[PDB]
C-alpha cells in the first residue's frame, strides 16, 4: 500500500510512503485516471493543528515546550476569534512548504531558498501596488532573479478578499479586431478587455505590458500602471539567425503568479503572488509556440526556409528548438536568470532524491514536470511519479468575478 | 461524467464511456499513479462473456435479437459444461479490433478497424506456431507497405499450458552484456538474448543482430526458431543531409510486432496473440535510439554534428535528437517502408478522439503515452485532456513466462 515508484533509466526503485498523508483528494478513481486534467466551521482547527505539528517537527521541536504552547494559542485564538494569525516564522515555513508540495513545479530544488514578504497588514490596492512593486523589484533584482512571495492578508468571513485579477504580475495584452484574431497574447485577451473596461488606454502592439487590476476587500478593482523600468524584459534574438531579432519578439524576466490561493494551516490567502525564474521551454515552447498563444512556429520556420509543406520534415520541431535557443541566448545575454529544461529536470531528479530521504517521497505531476519539448531526453520522463495533494499548498481559485 | 477540455481550441466534451470501465487501475482520490508503466471462477467469466457478446451484438445492429440470447444461452451452457467457451470467428475478429480500439497507450488507433485477424487458434505445436508467425510477418511487412495484423493462437484453457511467444516483439535486436559490464546491441533485450543463448542460439556480436524466437507450446519448454533473414525487412539509417550519419551503421526493422501481451476477449485469455502495425518515427528515433538505457546515440550524434555538448543550454540534445528523427523518417521513406511522424500520428489520433466521442462517448487514453517523447506541446494531443481507463476487450501485460 506504499506505491512502488520505478525509474526506467537506472532501474532504481523507491516507495512513496509520503503519499499516505494525502489531505485533499484529487480527481482520480480506480475506475479512471484524470491526471492529465489541468483544473481537476471549526475544522480549521484540524488543518491548523497539523501545520503547527509539521512546523515543530521541521525544527526538531516535536513534543516539547513551545510546540505545546503554540498549540494552545491557536486553540485559544480560534476559540475566541474563529480564526488565527500565523507566527512570522510559520507564515515563512508554510510558504516554503506549499512550494515544496507543488506537484506541477519542476524547480522545487530551490524550495528552501524563498524570500517571504509579509503583507498581512495590508489595506487598499494602493498598498498592494507598492507591496507588489517591492517584490517585483526585489525578485527582478536587475536580472539576477530571486524567488519571492508576497503574502497579503488572509481571508476572513463577512469581509471581502484581496485579489490580483491578473494571472501574473507581467502579462502581455491581447486584442481582437474587425476579424476576431488576436494581436498580442491570446491567453490574456480577457484580462486585457477587463483592463480596458476599467479605463485603460489600449496599446497597438503585440507585447504591451498590461496594467494591474488590484482588489482590496469589498471595493471594485483599481487600475495600476506598472513602472516600465520595473518590468524587466528581454528582446529575443538568435545567436546565428540574425533575422530572429527582426521578428520583434520579447518576453518578461519575472514569472510572477498572482491568481493562486496560498493555503497554510487552514488559512487561505487569495492574494499571495509568488515568483521565481523561468525555465526556457515555458517561454520558447509554450508561450511563443502554443497554437492558442503567440503561435510563432510557422513564422520562424518560414524564416529558416524549412519545408513547411510536409509534417515529416520536422520543421515544427526544428523551429521550436531554435526559438528555445533564442530564449536561452537572449536571457543569458541580458544577464537574466533562466534555466533550460535539461538543467531544470536534472535538478528535479536531485530534488526527488533529496525528498525521498527527507520525507520519503515527493508529489509530482508527471505531465507538468516533463518538459514540453524533448520530454524523453530529460530524466524525469523515465521517472515514475506519484501525484497527490499535501498541505500547505498553492491552490487554484475562481477568477474573482 | 468527467469533463475534458481541449486547450488549443477550447473544445469541451464529457467522457461518458469511462463510466463503463469495468476493471480497475492504480489511481485513487488520494494519489495518482497514472505515470506507472505497469498499473493493472465461472460466474465472473460469464459476466465478462455476457458483456462482450452484448458488445458484439451491439456492433452488428442485432442487440437483443434472436441470435443474441441464443449466443448468451450457448456461452453459459458451455461455461457450465466445459468451464470455458469458444469464440465464433466473427466474434474473434471483432474482439481483436476492439482490443486495439480500447488500448489507451496506442496513438495509432485511428486505424483500429483496419486490422487483419489471423485465426491460429487451431495451432497445435511450436512448429505450427512458427509457421503462422512467419506468415504474419510476411503478410504484415508486405514488402514495406505495412499492414496491421494480429495472429490469435489458442486461448488459455484448463488442463493445458499456455502458448507463449517469449520474445517481447517478433523482431528484436540482440543485447549482449559485454566484457566491461556494458551492453552491445539493444539493452532492453539482454534477458531474452541470454535466454535464447541458453536455449542453444549461437549468438552474434553485432549491434543489430535479429533475435530468434523462443516459442512455447503448452506444457513444453520454449523452442528456438530462427527467422529467415529475408522475412525480416530492415531499414539502414541515413540522414538526408548529414552524410556521415550512414557511417554510424544504424538500422531499425520495419515491423513493430508486439508478441508478449495477452489478448482478453469476453473473459477468455489468449496469452499468445502477436499484433503488428507500423512505427511512429519517435519510437525509433527518440526512444529506441536516444534513451540512455537503450542505444543511447544522442551524444555521439551531437558530437558528430559538432554541437556544443559541454553546456545543456545549447540544446545539443534536442538538436541531435531531431536530426535522428529526421534520419529515421527519411530512411524509411527512401526504403519505401510505412512510417508516420509524430505530427501526422497525433493529428490522426485527434480525429480518432472525435470519431470515438461520437461513436462511444469518449476514448480511453493514457496522455503520458499518447504525447510524443519529443515536441510534445507541438502536437495537438498535448493540449487535449484525456481520461485513462480500462475497457474490455483489451491487450494486457503479462509476466514473462520464465
Ligand atoms: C525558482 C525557479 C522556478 C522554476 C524554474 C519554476 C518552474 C516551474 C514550471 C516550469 C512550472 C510548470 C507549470 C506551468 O507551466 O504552469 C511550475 C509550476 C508551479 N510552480 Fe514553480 N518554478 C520556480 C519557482 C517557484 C516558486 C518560488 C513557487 C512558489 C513559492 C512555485 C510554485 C509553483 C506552482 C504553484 C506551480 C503550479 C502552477 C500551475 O500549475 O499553473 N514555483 N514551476
Ligand atoms: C498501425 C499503426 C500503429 C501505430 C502508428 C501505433 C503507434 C503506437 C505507439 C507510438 C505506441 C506507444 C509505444 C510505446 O512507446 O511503447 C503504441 C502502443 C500500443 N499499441 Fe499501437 N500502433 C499501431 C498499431 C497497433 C496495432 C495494430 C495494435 C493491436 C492490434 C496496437 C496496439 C497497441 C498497444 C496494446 C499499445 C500499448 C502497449 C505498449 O506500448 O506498452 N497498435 N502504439
Ligand atoms: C513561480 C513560477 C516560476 C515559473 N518558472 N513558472 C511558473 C508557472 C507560471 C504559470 C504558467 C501558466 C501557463 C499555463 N501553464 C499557468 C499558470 F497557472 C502558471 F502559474 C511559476
Ligand atoms: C503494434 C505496435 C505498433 C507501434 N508503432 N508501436 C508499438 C509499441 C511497441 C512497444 C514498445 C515498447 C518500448 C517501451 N515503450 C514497449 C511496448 F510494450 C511496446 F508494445 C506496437
Ligand atoms: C491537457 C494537458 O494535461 C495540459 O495541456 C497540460 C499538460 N502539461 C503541462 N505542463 C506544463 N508545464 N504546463 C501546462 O500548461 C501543461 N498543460
Ligand atoms: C516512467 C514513465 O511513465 C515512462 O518512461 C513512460 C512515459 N510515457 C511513455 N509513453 C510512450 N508512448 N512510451 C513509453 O515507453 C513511455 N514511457
Ligand atoms: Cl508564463
Ligand atoms: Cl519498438
Ligand atoms: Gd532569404
Ligand atoms: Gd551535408
Ligand atoms: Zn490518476
Amino acid at each position: 500500500k506504499f506505491p512502488r515508484v520505478k525509474n526506467w533509466e537506472v532501474g532504481s526503485i523507491t516507495y512513496d510512503t509520503l503519499s499516505a498523508q494525502a489531505q485533499q483528494d484529487g480527481p482520480c478513481t480506480p475506475r479512471r485516471c484524470l491526471g492529465s486534467l489541468v483544473f481537476p466551521p471549526e475544522q480549521l482547527l484540524s488543518q491548523a493543528r497539523d501545520f503547527i505539528n509539521q512546523y515543530y517537527s521541521s525544527i526538531k521541536r516535536s513534543g516539547s515546550q513551545a510546540h505545546e504552547q503554540r498549540l494552545q494559542e491557536v486553540e485559544a485564538e480560534v476559540a475566541a476569534t474563529g480564526t488565527y494569525q500565523l507566527r512570522e516564522s510559520e507564515l515563512v515555513f508554510g510558504a516554503k512548504q506549499a512550494w515544496r508540495n507543488a506537484p506541477r513545479c519542476v524547480g522545487r530544488i530551490q524550495w528552501g531558498k524563498l524570500q517571504v514578504f509579509d503583507a498581512r497588514d495590508c489595506r487598499s490596492a494602493q498598498e498592494m501596488f507598492t507591496y507588489i512593486c517591492n517584490h517585483i523589484k526585489y525578485a527582478t533584482n536587475r536580472g539576477n532573479l530571486r524567488s519571492a512571495i508576497t503574502v497579503f492578508p488572509q481571508r476572513c468571513p463577512g469581509r471581502g478578499d484581496f485579489r490580483i485579477w491578473n494571472s501574473q504580475l507581467v502579462r502581455y495584452a491581447g486584442y481582437r479586431q474587425q476579424d476576431g484574431s488576436v494581436r498580442g497574447d491570446p491567453a490574456n485577451v480577457e484580462i486585457t478587455e477587463l483592463c480596458i473596461q476599467h479605463g485603460w488606454t489600449p496599446g497597438n502592439g503585440r507585447f504591451d505590458v498590461l496594467p494591474l487590476l488590484l482588489q482590496a476587500p469589498d471595493e471594485p478593482p483599481e487600475l495600476f500602471l506598472l513602472p516600465p523600468e520595473l518590468v524587466l524584459e528581454v528582446p529575443l534574438e538568435h545567436p546565428t539567425l540574425e533575422w530572429f531579432a527582426a521578428l520583434g519578439l520579447r518576453w518578461y524576466a519575472l514569472p510572477a503568479v498572482s491568481n493562486m490561493l496560498l493555503e497554510i494551516g487552514g488559512l487561505e490567502f487569495p492574494a499571495a503572488p509568488f515568483s521565481g525564474w523561468y525555465m526556457s521551454t515555458e517561454i520558447g515552447t509554450r508561450n511563443l509556440c502554443d497554437p492558442h498563444r503567440y503561435n510563432i512556429l510557422e513564422d520562424v520556420a518560414v524564416c529558416m526556409d524549412l519545408d513547411t509543406r510536409t509534417t515529416s520534415s520536422l520543421w515544427k520541431d526544428k523551429a521550436a528548438v531554435e526559438i528555445n535557443v533564442a530564449v536561452l541566448h537572449s536571457y543569458q545575454l541580458a544577464k537574466v536568470t533562466i534555466v533550460d529544461h535539461h538543467a531544470a529536470t536534472a535538478s528535479f531528479m536531485k530534488h526527488l532524491e533529496n525528498e525521498q530521504k527527507a520525507r520519503g517521497g515527493c508529489p509530482a505531476d508527471w505531465a507538468w514536470i516533463v518538459p514540453p519539448i524533448s520530454g524523453s531526453l530529460t530524466p524525469v520522463f523515465h521517472q515514475e511519479m506519484v501525484n497527490y495533494f499535501l498541505s500547505p499548498a498553492f491552490r487554484y481559485q475562481p477568477d474573482p468575478w
